[PDB]
């Protein structure tokens, strides 16, 4: 298995359509031993993760909670056993208040909302690395989830800004992680029909936002030389596993695009 | 003159070595009528700006102050006269708390500090555009100051992250500004020996941070095919004026590099 | 005038819808004294350039002709007067054989064709700089015309490759030009309905190629936050003049996007 | 094994310090069945490849030889057996005449030399894909070797231009390869001390070129958050294997940086 014997923390499972659910599933299929972290609805997440091919301890982690972070590494050490360290960390956490997205005018997002979004979506990549690098093995890998923010787009608004911040954070995290013999990288995924995405497409953030995202999705598959299946998170999970593996050992502070190649094509 | 008859708001003068001081001076040399905005030390800024080739009304603008922003356009209209609108807006505002920079470990910057930095340095580009676009003429130009954050670097830490955010914000601001027939662009300047920069070089944020920035500056001039004079903000002021002019009329959501060409060269 | 007193060589006029025709016209409107170079059909080009606001000596330059290049600087010196040097050079030259474009399969372009295309479209940027830098003044500016090749696109095929090469060449030209106190930059223009473009849209390189380019043009204006008018080369001519001016004095080895901001927007 | 059962053509072995030698070795260690191609010195290459963990048919391929390419797929089919197709293709071919590199002035490289360099180094990526895609399986992977040309650098001169062309070609190859369910990607490696590199460092292309490359190598390891060992091609071979695998299944027309993360860091 690709991740045989590796111990890997996977954050960001909330439903069985979470990208992190698929990351966790593929990692397990590939021999990894997981510790999961979950935000807020731990009973729900436990029930969801019961469906993973293997049992995995689930730890509460609200990335905005200083104490959760301060206790994180001890709790993980408790879960994987004293003397054992993590080989991988998957950050699959993102949030932006509604005012920072969709048809709420870009200018109308109050900074408190944007800040909370950037906190959860960007800064927490650094928070997590800070918490976990002390308990990571040399040759370890931190992976976060990105959505290519190099160009502006409708609807994603301040979440795109948050991702721009995240990409910058990742480069700094790589500098820190390198001290530990650890890589830090993002996977920039194509659009995936998670519950939230489906809700946006269905107009939850305004009809025009829904229409634009639908157009975005369609254009993505069109541009993607190998196509893009927004209903299938597996290619993205595999890519995350690729980075968690020993097979990209010279790649760090970097972004791997698991988007069907859409970003390399204009039309 | 390049900016003859144009009315332009210039934020960010704090000392006579502020990049915005030079932007204001060059703009005036080029025929622009200025409104200045200043943060906090208005008496100081007035005295500094007395040295500009022309008188310019100075308005208080704390970009974190909602009321300042809410009143901004009325105050500007008051200053330039009812029925007159702005042709240009220069955002030359940046701040990051000390914990977000220098030898304070990257991981040790508390999010409240980072957030304040991103507020002033990134989000305020959107705040300013929100406040001023209603009083900007078609063919207008918003320009913000950038420091190329595409690669991580020592010492600049969360300010680089803030600039990554700013670049993303600028692309969204362009979408909004385009509705007004207004361009929005950043000038990514090479390093300029402002007071703060000199202080960092002198070790104000730690000796190693100072040493790294010094190396950064030296490498910049070396890489720059036309050299880079960190003691001369004029080439950057001119570039900002170029964007404020009618001479880059098809450029928006974009970044103009006024850095000696350093970013185009590896070594 | 923006280019008052500057002496500027403008290559690439072939018809009155040549981007270089508009560059030459705007430069003249802005006070520049021009020397034109023309390829092959000098009688035609003379007649076309008779329409420029001012007379300009026209010199033959086949960029693939070593002797033309070897004699170029002497001929220019002859035209502008001994003791006078150029302040600006505009490279607005591009060609790719039909096999390298349109619906001719990408794989089917014979290398001899591609090579000729890269010769005229990329290498000649270096050839021209080699020929002219000895007769350029400090503070001079070389500008070439680019079409953003960072992402692949239908129909443009090997011309996109040629532009990728050109952008790389420009960065090297900047290193050389910097020795002379000369900047070297590209303007990446949006699509302009030159005769050739109109012919491609009309199906000259295959119906599907025509259909794709039409879609490309439509998407460009849609994405452009300030719109894009493919029938108007003036915004691009102005941008070239901006780079020929003293107003981007710290920009070199670089690309200025005169494309309505289209490249900064995904959708 | 990562590449278990996959049939993969590996071009570009010339010595046991060829990056392709290490790609071939790692691929074999990972279960791949190889067909090798070799240029010119087939007796030498056979003797070199005798050292690979497994036997592999060696086929002559001069990428500038139309007949070699025209016969290539039949010869490969002969070697792997009728009814069997390739799963992977590794392009590890590069050449630039001396005049296009080192201290030979950039402007002094005759186009015939540059063209030959671009032919072998860029166009041949398309030639190889053209030859081999008809005999590649869905889910296949074409990988070429890149050296990040996004910024100009000393000494590499027209080879950097060739790599810029190659990166553009790769994006087009992805469009074609996608029709076959095949990915096309580049690995941008850090500098590797191949024989040629060592010769350049030793001054084979001029002392200043040697000095600059040495500085380049040193800076690379310094910038690389996880360091860079130019004497070790394994991390790059592994990265190529990662792309040949099923583990980056949504990545195409893309560049994977196996450079220690050096390109993500300024200083
Ligand atoms: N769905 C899509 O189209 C794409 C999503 N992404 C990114 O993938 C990552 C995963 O999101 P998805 O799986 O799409 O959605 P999701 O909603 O399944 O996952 C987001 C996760 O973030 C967690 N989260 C929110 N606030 C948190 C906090 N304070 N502390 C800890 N965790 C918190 C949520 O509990 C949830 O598990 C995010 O970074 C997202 O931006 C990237 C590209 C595309
Ligand atoms: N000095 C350098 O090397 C470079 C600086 N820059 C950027 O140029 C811009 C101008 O900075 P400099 O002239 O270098 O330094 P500066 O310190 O002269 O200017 C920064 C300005 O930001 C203003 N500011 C801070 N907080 C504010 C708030 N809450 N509201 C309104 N204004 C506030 C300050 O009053 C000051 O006028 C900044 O965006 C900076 O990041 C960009 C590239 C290089
Ligand atoms: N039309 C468009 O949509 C865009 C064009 N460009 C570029 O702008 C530049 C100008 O082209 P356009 O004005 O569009 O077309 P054009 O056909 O008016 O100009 C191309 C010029 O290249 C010259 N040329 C061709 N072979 C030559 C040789 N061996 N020696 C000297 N000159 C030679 C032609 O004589 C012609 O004057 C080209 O680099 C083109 O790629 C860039 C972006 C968009
Ligand atoms: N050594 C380095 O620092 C780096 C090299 N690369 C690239 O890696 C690839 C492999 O080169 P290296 O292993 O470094 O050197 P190498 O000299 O071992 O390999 C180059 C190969 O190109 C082949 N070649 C040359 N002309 C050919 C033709 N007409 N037909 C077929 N093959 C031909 C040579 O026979 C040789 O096998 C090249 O694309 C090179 O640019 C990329 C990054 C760094």
């Amino acid at each position: 298995g690709l991740l045989d014997g590796k111990r890997i923390l996977v954050s960001g499972i909330i439903t069985d359509s979470s990208i992190a659910f698929h990351i966790a599933r593929v990692a397990q299929e590939q021999g990894a031993q997981l510790v999961l972290t979950g935000f807020d609805r731990l009973r729900l997440i436990q029930r969801i993760t019961d469906r993973l091919p293997a049992k995995a301890p689930l730890l509460e982690l609200d990335v905005q909670n200083e104490e959760h972070l301060a206790s994180l590494a001890g709790r993980v050490t408790e879960a994987i056993g004293a003397g054992n360290k993590l080989d991988g960390v998957v950050h699959s956490i993102g949030f932006m208040p509604q005012t920072g997205m969709g048809i709420n005018p870009f200018f109308d997002a109050p900074y408190a909302d944007v800040s909370k979004g950037i906190h959860i979506s960007a800064y927490s990549y650094a928070s997590m690395a800070k918490a976990l690098l002390p308990i990571m093995n040399p040759g370890g890998s931190i992976v976060g989830m990105d959505f290519d923010p190099s160009r502006a787009m409708p609807a994603y608004n301040w979440m795109t800004v948050a991702k721009s911040a995240l990409e910058s954070v990742n480069r700094f995290v790589a500098r820190e992680a390198g001290k530990y013999g650890v890589r830090s990288n993002l996977v920039a995924a194509g659009p995936i029909r998670t519950l939230a995405m489906s809700a946006i497409v269905g107009g939850a953030l305004g009809e025009e936002a829904g229409a634009q995202i639908q157009l975005l999705e369609e254009g993505w598959d069109q541009r993607a030389p190998i196509g893009w299946n927004m209903k299938d998170a597996t290619p993205v999970a595999k890519t995350v596993c690729a980075l968690l593996s020993d097979w990209l050992p010279a790649t760090t502070g970097d972004i791997i695009y698991a988007d069907g190649g859409a970003h390399t094509q204009l039309l």
